[PDB]
């Protein structure tokens, strides 16, 4: 059993790999972390295809960690009922019923128009004021909330609240109670929402958990916990889309190939999920229900398990020159969006608001670039998901 | 003619009647004055009888003040095309049919359910939060502009975004680029809003603006002068209650007569309207059309001539013992509003508003006080109009 392994908080301003991270792939396919709070240690899976097994195989749990308190990255733990995050079959089954149809490909294809509309006036906004704007704060971090406000149903009498509420996301640390705060409101507002609506026949998420709800398919105390993640959910698409326009405003040579490929940037936007390191360790452990063996290694029953899928993601027998950045890069299976039944409920909600962003930018700002050196902009610190906390910009205007 | 008096910008504290504004009254009827800006000196009525006749007369023009450079109180002056303030008839007639129907009794009624459930809503807010509450940023700041936005016709996912540039009313100023970039991005939503609507049937300002666009009634160019106003009008509610609330709050015997007559507060409300400066100095002159003689003095042909609303308000010969708060005055025929055609286009709206705060206010937080000295509350500076810049007041809560 090899040695317990100190990680903790990055604190680098940058999109730079995880350096303590980088170590115990090189330590062996299992290794034992500790991380800042929680008690014990944990194993920790760092190898693609164990890490793709694991993540698939019944006979790890995510229900038994929310009845525990395994190492982890976060201060506090309190799992709330309904989330999909600790649902297992045939309940992960269930709850996803009640929301999934407004995640869809299809559903995805059909407010993909209202979307670019919503997108399109934050940037007339900055357009018409003028050269130094803050994408961050003007683009990334409200085009995400508007968005899902109108997949998860939010009335139009509460575009406002709702926006104002998700928008806790804080610069940073912004406010301990002062997101509690927000979440409180949100929550109750919320819970209301899905008494009213009772048995509505609506395709949004608000009106479909509503009638579940008022059926028993997910009576309450599951409301908050299956949909506040989705509610909440754009955030990370703005801390995403955030580290891909920063490398492409740091790394002139990517933002050309980029420009370059109207209507073909689908492996590029591929590859940088893949390079991106999207949170900054591990999260959402598994627990071994009945002992068992990974790669070699003996994980007695009970014991947690971590992957990390920013480290599978550059497995080397699985992406040759994983640290460099590609583009072009071929078939590409990353594991961005996770694998399973776990897997992201918003990957192609996601992917669809990624492109709007990338390609809207990149057509409607020419001469895009940093107002100011890269090493001025500050990244987000103590939080799940990295990202830049703002990204000044300048692009042409009039002589 | 009396001598040129310099009529300084103040800084006063608190809710103070103007010395300066206080001396030049007992100095005659019509007296002369140099704002801070502008050329030269200007006269000023201030007896409620030459202010009324003065406002309703047809010999002073208010156009030919956007060709002038008359003494001001503000630093800078550029009127817009389609200003009701600056149109004389058959302008400002013209101007104020395409948008006065969403200001009438009527229109206003039909609003109050929906303003109150508005309120309701903020109101709850700081109830869940607990007791120490800044009442200026948490409801009177917000509660005016959402109500506004619902009679100008915003959309809904942009309502957040309106409020963000109406905010251009800051706190004294965050910035004067800052302020010219906040409406850079305003009008050009505005404009770009009536364009789209050009064919509406809408009761909306911004439809009904579009629909007579379109019908060349008051075509583009037009537009942002016209609407500008009215969308940012609802700072002047924020303020003056918020004038309301600090007399209410520091004194005693004013607060206990309004929680003593529910359903009965209005003579009360309208004795505060009267008592109230809400701006400092004098704003819209008006120029002399034909050379007149006023109250005795003769004005000519030319001139600038300004009235003070405030000081006709605390007219002896009108108000007995004018500077006593008394509330139930009878009459009461105060001019805070304005008289003749340029008569506030928002004073329903601003009054049912104002009906609706301190009514609310009162019933929702029982024990409302200050949860500082009142020396601490801080009040705006360098501001056409006058207000508390905060409110930080405390009410019942728990044992
Ligand atoms: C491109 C930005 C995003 C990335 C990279 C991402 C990534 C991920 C990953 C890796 C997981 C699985 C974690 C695990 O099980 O260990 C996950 C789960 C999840 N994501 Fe995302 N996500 C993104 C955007 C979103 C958005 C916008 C929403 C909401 C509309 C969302 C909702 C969820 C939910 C509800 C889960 C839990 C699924 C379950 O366990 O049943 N995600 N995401
Ligand atoms: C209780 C708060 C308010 C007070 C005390 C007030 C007072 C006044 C006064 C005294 C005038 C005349 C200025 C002059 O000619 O010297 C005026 C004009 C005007 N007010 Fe207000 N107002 C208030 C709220 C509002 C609101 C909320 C709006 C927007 C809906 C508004 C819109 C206007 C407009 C457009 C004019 C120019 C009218 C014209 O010349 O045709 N006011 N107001
Ligand atoms: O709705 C929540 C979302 C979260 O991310 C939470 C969290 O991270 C920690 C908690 O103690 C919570 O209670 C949380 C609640
Ligand atoms: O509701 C969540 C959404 C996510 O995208 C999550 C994630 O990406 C990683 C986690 O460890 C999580 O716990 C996540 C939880
Ligand atoms: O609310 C305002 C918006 C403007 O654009 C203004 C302006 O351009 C010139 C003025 O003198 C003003 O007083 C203005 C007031
Ligand atoms: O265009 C204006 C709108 C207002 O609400 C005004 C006001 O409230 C007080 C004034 O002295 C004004 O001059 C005002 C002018």
């Amino acid at each position: 059993p090899p040695p317990v392994r100190d990680w903790p908080a990055l604190d680098l301003d940058g999109p730079e790999f995880d350096p303590v991270l980088a170590e115990l792939m090189r330590e062996g396919p299992l290794t034992r972390v500790r991380l800042p709070h929680g008690e014990g240690w944990a194993w920790l899976a760092t190898r693609y295809d164990d890490v793709k097994a694991i993540t698939n195989d019944p006979r790890f749990g995510r229900a038994e960690v929310t009845q525990r308190q395994i190492t982890r990255l976060a201060p506090h733990f309190k799992p709330r009922p309904g989330s999909l995050a600790f649902a297992d079959q045939p309940d992960h089954n269930r709850l996803r019923r009640a929301v999934a149809g407004a995640f869809t490909v299809g559903a995805t294809k059909r407010l993909r128009p209202r979307a670019q509309e919503i997108l399109d006036g934050l940037v007339d906004g900055i357009l018409a004021e003028g050269p130094p704007a803050d994408l961050v704060e003007r683009v990334l971090e409200p085009f995400p909330i508007a968005v899902v406000s109108e997949v998860m149903g939010v009335p139009a009498a509460d575009r406002e609240r709702v926006h104002s509420w998700t928008r806790q996301i804080i610069s940073t640390s912004g406010g301990a109670e002062a997101a509690e705060r927000a979440k409180r409101g949100l929550y109750g507002w919320i819970t209301e929402t899905v008494r009213a609506r009772a048995g509505s026949e609506g395709g949004d998420v608000y009106s479909m958990l509503g009638a579940a709800v008022g059926r028993g398919e997910v009576g309450e105390t599951e409301a908050v916990g299956l949909a506040g993640p989705l509610q909440i959910g754009g955030e990370a698409v703005t801390h995403n889309v955030g580290q891909m326009l920063y490398l492409l405003l740091t790394r002139r040579e990517l933002m050309a190939r980029m420009r370059e490929r109207p209507g073909a940037r689908g492996t590029a936007l591929d590859e940088l999920l893949r390079w991106i390191s999207h949170r900054t360790s591990v999260g959402l452990a598994r627990i071994a229900l009945e002992d068992v063996e990974v790669h070699g290694t003996r994980i007695a029953a009970g014991e947690p398990v971590y992957v990390s899928y920013l480290a599978a993601n550059r497995d080397p027998d699985v992406f040759p020159d994983p640290d460099r950045i590609d583009l072009d890069r071929d078939p590409n299976p990353h594991l961005a969006y996770g694998n399973g039944h776990h897997f992201c409920t918003g990957a192609v909600l996601a992917r669809m608001q990624t492109e709007l962003l990338v390609d809207t930018l990149l057509e409607r700002l020419p001469g895009l670039r940093l107002a100011v050196p890269a090493e001025q902009v500050a990244w987000r610190r103590k939080t799940m998901i990295r990202g830049p906390r703002t990204l000044p910009c300048t692009w042409h205007h009039h002589h």
